């Protein structure tokens, strides 16, 4: 389908296992888990991130 967004900024990790992307990096919204917190995938790895730090692309 589509669940994908645009790193609002960068994220460096802060968890075992959390996802690290760069500003404009399409997360891959994979699985909404929390409200501010979100499941998904980008450099070849998953992990959580802030829903915040990131945009929709389709709307």
């Amino acid at each position: 389908g589509s669940t994908y967004v645009q790193a609002l900024f960068d994220f460096d990790p802060q968890e075992d296992g959390e996802l690290g992307f760069r500003r404009g990096d399409f997360i891959h919204v994979m699985d909404n888990s929390d409200p501010n917190w979100w499941k998904g995938a980008c450099h070849g790895q998953t992990g959580m991130f802030p829903r915040n730090y990131v945009t929709p692309v389709n709307r």
